[PDB]
């Protein structure tokens, strides 16, 4: 096997292919053709049946697939118009009326409100459990369970769950595991590698790096893969990835494991920095040897990330006047850009609501979560900096 | 006020606002930053509330979107990734279980596996009807309907729909209407000026011109539009539109008279001489006086379409044959382009579940599909002509 | 042969021998790499010879290359960054000093520039010409002339020149006659037909047609295109086109017979319209009766063209009156848009060629839209 | 405090641009237009005026290339930047504008070879003398400059040799005449070297490399003085080349700049392991590589580069049967010349570009450039390479 980053560069591709092209041409195409009548038929007789035929498939899109299957370690891969493309693709796939999932306690926004507010009133039903406590996750085991649904680590707080352990409970009862690991990467997190069936990506973060496409990726054997391209993308949502966008996600992964080292390398030094600050309360970040999962963090992950979440002591107030003071730090929601970005939940995706509502999976009134960047430290040390002497 | 042609190229755009740029310039970044928390909360507080705040949303996305609202004559548009997710978008916001949904007796592909294998099977009651059947459609109202979908023309006969009519049965019952516009485009028809609620697109075909992007518009009022964007496609499906093929579908909608023009231009060559040959046992072709539903066709369509289809004597073993004679006309299943494209259903998309499964009848067999293209109608008259002497 | 509209969708791809794809793949790759070394001995024991082989050049740009050749009736073509890289990469390889050119009497400005203040300065002698005016022509030919250069129609009264009577004077010198075709396309008039050996385009204008990207043609002979490849271009210019507006490029040319017969049927409308209002002292429209030029217009051009210039009574200050009141047409130096455009050189490009001249490059929009925009704008002009 | 310079990397991925001003997009938006309008018919004689006079103001100018314009600037060190189609367009339309009849040119003894052909069979056909001169002996440059001599241009390192020059140097000795020096900084970047801050009054670069870093563009960059580059940008440019560069490449080249210096820092770490490990394989006859002690330009190397580069040069025993070998079993470089990609190219001269001539540049040369694979994975290539060509 070839190291993480040279098949990072190379994995499915050989010039020699497509006439000595070094950088593989843009399939920019909707359709594809046929040569005869009955060749035609051949390929869509073969969906249908359950098959995937590579050919009436767009190239551009199959190389990226088979990339990040790689990357993974998993079978087959499917790219999608965005991370929650890639979600819906799935668990639309996957469950019917009177299956049951079971969803870590702490999720992503609008994948609360897709399982909450969507496939949730269509007559699966949801439950809630602490993906780290084991007994209560068996304890939650149903034969009805079909689907156990997690990010590792998630927001906020950056907690983590035990996917091996996951993994054993979820084939002892025969239900299936899906894994957003959207915040490690498959640089620093392989979740099929430790028994899970499915990983999900918002590509639109780390793996772009960049912050100008919108992406989602699936990867996982080739029987689960084939069905959510056949069902889950083909009829229920739609999600098609443009060739354009494919394209300069697959410029961005030629990157990813020297971007990921300086995230995780900006991110230590700033969170040992936050650590030692009079204005932070509490502070989630996994390299830290205070981090309560910290054991488990080193375990699964080979480095603690680029996402930090702490708290400052005054509360909501504190947050607002340290997010506003930001100059370098940009107030936005996404994340695994190459400009360092910030934001504090309870003043901003959750302001009109009242500090009672922000409570039950959890958003403290000055939790403030940090994507850190690519630039020089120095500059965004001094940034923090005047932020936290601002939030008083 | 200003004509098609005009608002096709010009609405929503003024240079002087974008430092002069006669050519917007294209959004390709993921995401937008706040200069303020409170300005961000106030952003997500809205959308909470159902209100959708244009600018940060993604200025590319919503011109395109407010220009195709324009062309159709409605409130407001919205733009996904591809036709698939235009319709799943709006069909899973607007549905729920025990709700009932009335569809147009034929329906595309993946529409059809979409509601019967989708949506359908998540306790959403489907049933077919013929729309141009005004009172088999009241008859078939129950309280339960919610909405009413369909295609016109329809494949493969090219049936219409009496919009007006189904509209008013609609409003009767509280229904809503949803018709797929894709066939004519806003510049052959408008079913929001005859009493539709929602039109979608695969923008894919005519739209596009160009067989280069993937995408999707729904175009409707604000309430229903507001909802779709809200919670079918940020929530339900992800489908989210590239700003870079966004910009190339406004750069297809500029010439969309003129190739409409030529489409319907050649189609009509074709169909009159296809009329006259003696392997052609029977045309659809809106703009001949012997289709049956002419009248009705002339009072919804400005003009004829750039679809043909027409049953050859000889049945499925003519039809793979004429097929495999095609030199200019290529073999694909899409439409709208500027190449003319040609499917022979019986021997493509249905050869291996086999002339008893094809238990439609009326719909299939010795069925060949023309979308004629942008190409001098002297060379198409030739191919046809030649494929037409291969086929006996 | 099939037709034009065909050739501009169809010429130099089959669908088949890509995967079916039916658009070709963009190839967006600065490199090409190599089986064995011995191979990649044949792609620079060859070039270093003369010789153009199309593996180690990019299919992308072969395909536009190929298409417009098909399109002009030439035998090669050449795709470049800009117009003035076509123009400069063709004239820097056809000229060396002591040389002469002889020139159209108007010139596009960086065009004029280059040749006056650029190559011009190197020791490449200059000589403008009418070249309707064939005795006139005649007599300019000298042993030094080499080449015989200008646009037809050329602002800013759209003057014409007799292509097939100037290849007749060059003939009898060898001289290579060169015709910029930016403004009829190939679609209106194909001066390699009338005995020109290579034309060039700013492909930024009508053939692109939607304003979104800048790029050059040239068309010709394989000899005279291969030396403008390998030298002009691939040393004394470096004007690379973008295989991405290539491709955006040959996306234009998909619908450039239907764009260009509705510039000129809007045009004709306009210069109809304009050529009876009070304020129009002067127009100049190679459709109107009274072109000076009509009948030999209507001998190199299908159609009159989307382009009219017009000069107002009252001078400069009814110039800049009319610009600024239009709301429909933009106020920009460049043409062949989906958006109308328009410019008054007098108060533009010339602070300090009429007083009241305005050149319109008619777009796409509804012919009534324009109207009312075009009449409001006169009316404020008083 | 607020004085401080920004660091590389923060200016590689921010400067210029805030995304409050244009709507909060936090990627700048791509102004894919030909074309800019104007408000009334006096704005844009303001314009026209101004750029008949010398003058770059914006200009209705485009605003994805003034800011790769801008970010390169402060990279190099530079009052301004002009952004061009190719490499090839920033050296011509830079040396057309700088240069006329009677004027000379000094030049760095190698070049690289459209460069080398531009000079001899492009703008040296038009009156300008050309004379080459070793740019690492000042005391033959001194002995070299006459009256006329305008431009002293050359590369360092220089392709393919690697032969170095000493740019403060050459800069004391033009600033001494009168001459404008011209420092092609491909191979370095400024995230190297920055010859403009040694007294180079230009630079040029093929942003098609290093720049770009990904191989999927053609681009070149023109640092230097608001005078010198405005200059060349109205003419040169305008008038001499059209060496317009498409804004969508424009936008994918600032990407590509985002992540320079981590790209640099994997190259320089990769090449230096390569050469080391060459340095001590049996059928490696002579290696090249700034980072070696036996490099002839060692401590100028030291001194005007930050990182050894990514590019090795070495010399195979068994001449073009050895080199022919080595090249064909390479399963992971690609045969290819170019270089500053992520993909690891390499090329023999002998069997490859100079196959058509015979011996009468080595037998067994062989040039590396070298990408940002596992250094695992190019070793044990080179490994087994080394093997077949034995």
């Amino acid at each position: 096997l070839p190291g993480f980053a040279t098949r990072a560069i190379h994995h499915g591709y050989d010039p020699q292919d497509h006439g000595g092209a070094l950088v593989p041409p843009v399939y920019q195409t909707a359709t594809f053709t046929f040569p005869t009548v009955e060749y035609g038929a051949a390929c869509f007789a073969g969906e249908q049946a359950g098959h995937f035929y590579s050919r009436i498939s767009n190239p551009t899109l199959n190389l990226l697939e088979a990339r990040m299957a790689s990357l993974e370690g998993g079978e087959a891969g499917l790219a999608l118009a965005s991370g929650m493309g890639a979600i819906t693709s799935t668990l639309w796939t996957l469950l019917r009326p009177g299956d049951e999932v079971l969803l870590g306690n702490t999720l992503y926004g609008h994948t609360f409100a897709f399982l909450h507010h969507g496939i949730g009133e269509f007559g699966v039903k949801l439950r809630h459990v602490d993906m780290a406590d084991l007994q209560a996750l068996e304890a939650a085991m149903t034969p009805a369970t079909r689907v156990i649904y997690f990010e590792s680590p998630a927001n906020p707080n950056m907690h983590m769950a035990d996917i091996a352990g996951v993994a054993k409970i979820a084939r002892k009862h025969g239900a299936t595991v899906v894994v957003d690991n959207t915040y490690c990467t498959p640089y620093l997190q392989r979740p099929l590698e430790l028994g899970a069936d499915l990983v999900v990506h918002s590509a639109t973060k780390y793996l772009s790096g960049h912050g100008d496409i919108t992406a989602g990726i699936v990867v996982g054997s080739q029987a689960l893969v084939d069905r959510i391209r056949l069902q889950g993308l083909k009829d229920m949502t739609g999600a098609v990835l443009s060739p354009h966008d494919a394209a300069l996600l697959m410029r961005g992964i030629k990157t990813l494991n020297l971007r990921m080292d300086r995230h995780c390398a900006n991110a230590q030094v700033l969170a040992e920095f936050l650590a030692r600050q009079p204005q932070v309360e509490l502070i989630h970040y996994p390299g830290l040897a205070s981090f309560p999962q910290y054991t488990l963090a080193r375990q699964q992950m080979s480095q603690p990330g680029g996402m930090i979440a702490f708290e400052l002591k005054g509360g909501i107030g504190a947050g607002r006047r340290f997010m506003n003071a930001l100059q370098l730090f940009s107030r936005a929601v996404s994340l695994g850009d190459a400009e360092s970005l910030a934001q504090h939940p309870a003043s901003m995706t959750h302001s009109s609501y009242t500090p009672e509502e922000r409570a039950h999976y959890g958003i403290s009134e000055g939790l403030v979560r940090l994507s850190v960047g690519l630039e020089d430290i120095d500059d965004l040390l001094a940034d923090v900096q005047q932020a936290l002497k601002a939030s008083a």
